[PDB]
Formats: C-alpha cells, structure tokens, sequence
C-alpha cells in the first residue's frame, strides 16, 4: 500500500538518478518477468500522482518520471510483449488470461483517474502529452458497459481545457489522436464525442476566423499575430487525423499566404502553419473524391484549388525564412509525387484531369533548395536537423525516380557533391584500415 508506494518512490529515484536505463521503456521491460505485480499496481502510482503529502512530497522532475514510468507499464501490460527494439511472441493460456485482466483493470482504473490526473496537471506540456498516451490501451467497450458516461464527459472536458490552454505541437497532436480513439472504435460512445469534438472545432474556427479578419483589415498588432496564429496551430493539429473540410479553412489560410507573397511581411510560423492546414485540407479533399464517385466539375474544382496551393508553395520557396522554404519544400515534393500520374492506378484513370507536371521553373528551383538547404557548409539540434535534411532530399528523390524533375541536373547535383568521396575516398578508406 504505502509499502508499494515506497517501492514505487524509490524506483523513479533508481531511474532519475543513475545512468543504467536512459529509457524508462527498456528499465520497465528489463524488471517486467521479476516485478509485474508491483508494476501494474496503478492504485498505487495515481495515488502517489494525485495525494497531498504529510513527511516530505514528490518534485516536479520526479512527478515527470513516475507519470511516464506509469505509462510504460500500462503499455506493456497491454500488449504482452517487450517494448519496439526488446521484442523477438506466442502466450500462454495464463498470460492471456493475465492480459484480458490487466486490460480490465487498467480501462476502469484510468476511465476513473486520467481526468483526476489531467486536471491537476493540466498546464504541463509534457505531462499531459504522457497523460494522453493513455486512451489508446482503453478496452473503449468499457465507457458504455461500466455506465460509466459521467467520465467519458470528464475525459472531454479535460481534454477541451487542454486544447484551449496549449500551443505546443506534442500536446495538440496527443489531443487530436485522443479524439481519433475515442470516437471510431466503439459506435455507443461515437456519437457523445463526435458532438464535444465538433463544438470544440466549432469554436475555434470562429477565433480563427475573426483574428484572420483582424489580421488582415490591419499596422499589425503582436496580438492580431497571435490570434491567428494561435488558433491556427489547433486547428492544424487536428486537421491531420480529422477531416475539417466541412468549415472552408483553405481559404483563409490561403489569405494569409497570399498577403505574405504581396507585402512581405506575415510572420514565418503563420505562414508554416497555414501551408500545413492548406495541405491537409487538400488531402482531405482528394480521399472524399477517391472514394466518392466524382463528377467532371467536381474534379475540376479540386484541380483549381491545387494549381493555386502549388502556385503558393512554389512562391513560398523565396520566403526570407528558411522554415518556410522546407516547409514550401517539402509539401512540393508530396503533393508533386500525390498529383503525379500515379494517381491513375487502380482503374481510376477518371483522374486524369488532377494530374500535374511541374514545370521547367519550377523543376529548376526544386533542384536550388537542394543545392542550398540540403547540401550545406556547416549538439543534439544537429543530429536532428541532419535526419530534417536527409528527409528533405529523401522526398526529393522520389520525384527524380519517375523522371517528375530532371534527372540528369540532379544527377550532376549528386555528382558535385559527392566529388571528394569519388576523387580521394579509395585513398582515404585504405589509410583509415591501418591505424
């Protein structure tokens, strides 16, 4: 009880403290086959989580650790098997009988304690991104079987205070996935969060609205700039897993894009983000026409909307800021691969009119960017940015493959580049064998 506790307190210490286990996963997985029974004691951690102390109470860091340590176990409860990189997988009758009952436990324990815990934690990024990890181990069935409505709505509750609180991406992004789980997999309960989800969206789209009209009637205030761009962010967020074309927003983002184009001076992250909406409204648009049955006009409405959004893109690579170049970059070389004449496989050469060719101008700034922002002069933010620039040019060379940009100026790209490797590497390799 508080011997668990103390088992508990002192295992986060072991973990914040030594360097043997840098990943809470492998130090979870590695104590799993001797010490299940006090690893899934979750009373025990929610109710070190959410008890006020007597002596002495956790800190900020520790709270952190044990709110992640927790989220491992669930996982690993959950699953039956070793985290991604410890796995090698078939269970006994005893260990599935142990999983269906770990699922149970954990569903009615955390259906419970995860709004209880959201709240107190609330105004942490980083926690309640670990929080909202959670739902997704939900045996969902459990909403409707346990009559346990009342804290479905508390989860939503906690989940919209989240949303209008935070701008971090890691936070929205758990916010939106969230919504995705608790949705589409259990019809009783699809219903109550379609209606949260939507009022939710509603809302924001109002506040972006407004401050896009705000922003562009006016002179510039910093807070018309963080009104849009603000709302902006969730907006985008969730515009990835949930279809937001129902409100138009490709037109206020593209607004916004435009006016950066003429006058100069839309800050870099609006623009980023309004790129981003633009695009997944774009997707969103096309699967409705992939899996409808699309009429002539239907196909050339979509086909306007993405001549002016690559039109936008191809602008955007001579924005001042080089986020917005990657970003420009990189939706170029998504939606030139999407749009290609791939799009005419599987009997749908009803889609023909959605093809598009880059053209000789464009091709030709694609090839730049590489010269410019992938192959570069000159800790931890560079090994990242280096994984950034492969992806950039990994996307890029999907386009060379299918002949969509010229392959041959790329080629000789590739051979300048790679120049010292051909005319001194031989020499180099053979010098570095004998030492």
């Amino acid at each position: 009880m508080s011997p668990n506790g103390n088992l508990i307190r002192m295992l986060v210490l072991f973990f914040l403290e030594s360097e043997l286990h840098e990943h809470a996963a492998y130090l979870v997985d590695s104590l799993w086959e001797s010490s299940q029974e006090l690893l899934k004691d979750w009373e025990c951690m929610t109710e070190l989580l959410l008890e006020e102390p007597v002596e002495e109470a956790m800190s900020d860091r520790q709270e952190s650790a044990l709110i992640e340590l927790m989220v491992c176990t669930i996982r690993q409860a959950a699953e039956a098997h070793p985290p991604v990189g410890r796995g090698t997988r078939v269970l006994t009758a005893k260990e599935r009988k142990t999983q269906i009952d770990d699922r149970n436990k954990l569903t009615e324990h955390f259906i419970i304690t995860l709004p209880m815990l959201l709240s107190k934690y609330s105004a942490d990024a980083e926690k309640v991104a670990n929080l909202l990890q959670i739902p997704q181990y939900f045996d969902l069935e459990i909403y409707s079987t346990g009559r346990m409505e009342k804290h479905l709505d508390a989860l939503l509750k906690q989940i919209k205070f989240v949303v209008e609180k935070h701008v971090e991406s890691d936070v929205l992004e758990a916010c939106s996935k969230t919504y995705s789980i608790l949705c589409s997999e259990e019809y009783t309960i699809q219903n109550r969060v379609d209606i949260a989800r939507s009022q939710l969206i509603d809302e924001f789209v109002d506040r972006f609205n407004h401050s896009v009209e705000d922003l562009l009637q006016e002179e510039a205030d910093d807070d018309d700039i963080y009104n849009v761009l603000s709302t902006l962010k969730r907006l985008t967020s969730f515009h990835n897993a949930h279809d937001l074309t129902k409100w138009d927003l490709f037109g206020n983002c593209y607004r916004l894009l435009k006016t950066g184009i003429e006058h100069g001076a839309m800050p870099e992250q609006i623009v980023v983000q309004a790129l981003q909406c633009s695009h997944y409204s774009i997707l969103w648009q096309l699967v409705k026409i992939t899996d409808g049955s699309p009429s002539k006009e239907d196909l050339l409405v979509l086909r306007k909307t993405v001549k002016s959004f690559l039109a936008v893109c191809q602008q955007c690579l001579s924005n001042v800021n080089t986020p917005v170049k990657e970003q420009a970059f990189m939706l170029l070389c998504d939606l030139l691969m999407i749009f290609s004449h791939q799009l005419m496989t599987g009997g749908r050469e009803g889609l023909q009119p959605l093809v598009f060719n880059p053209d000789t101008g464009l091709q030709s700034e694609l090839l730049s960017f590489v010269m410019d922002h992938v192959f570069i002069d000159q800790e931890a933010n560079k090994i990242e940015a280096l994984h950034k620039r492969r992806n950039l040019l990994a996307a890029f060379s999907k386009l060379i493959i299918y002949d969509i940009v010229d392959m041959h100026a790329a080629a000789d790209i590739f051979k300048h580049y790679m120049k010292y490797y051909n005319d001194y590497g031989d020499i180099i390799k053979e010098t570095l064998s004998k030492t």
